[PDB]
């Protein structure tokens, strides 16, 4: 048994989140090592939201720069859109391991402009 072909559709960020979980692996290889605590994906709003900013943190730093400052402007963008999708809570997600996981939140985090912050800095002289 196999498929000949089939097309994707993505309307809301909810939905495509099903999408891109399924398709996650196909991102290039990036080693994170950014521990995930249940916080947040705790059941609580309180303590997810909590959590997201420590983890979005620590990755922005470690994206840009050790020494780099946490850019909270653009922390309300990718922090919210974890949000609505509601990764967290989703058990498609929950069930992924720790590691998986990572690579999941950090590669839909790249799905916004807003949150884009994905994009690597600019080596000048």
């Amino acid at each position: 048994t196999a498929n000949t072909a089939s097309q994707q559709l993505s309307l809301d960020p909810k939905q495509r989140s099903k999408q891109i979980l399924s398709n996650l692996k196909k991102s290039p290889p990036l080693n994170l090592n950014i521990s995930l605590p249940t916080d947040l994906t705790s059941t609580d709003p309180a303590k997810q939201q909590a959590a997201l900013f420590q983890v979005i943190a620590a990755l922005q730093k470690h994206f840009k720069t050790n020494m780099e400052n946490v850019n909270y402007d653009l922390l309300q963008k990718q922090v919210k859109y974890i949000m609505d999708s509601n990764m967290l809570n989703l058990p498609q997600f929950q069930h992924l391991p720790q590691e998986e996981k990572m690579s999941a939140i950090l590669a839909m985090l790249n799905s916004n402009s807003d949150t884009a912050l994905s994009v690597p800095p600019h080596d000048s002289t």
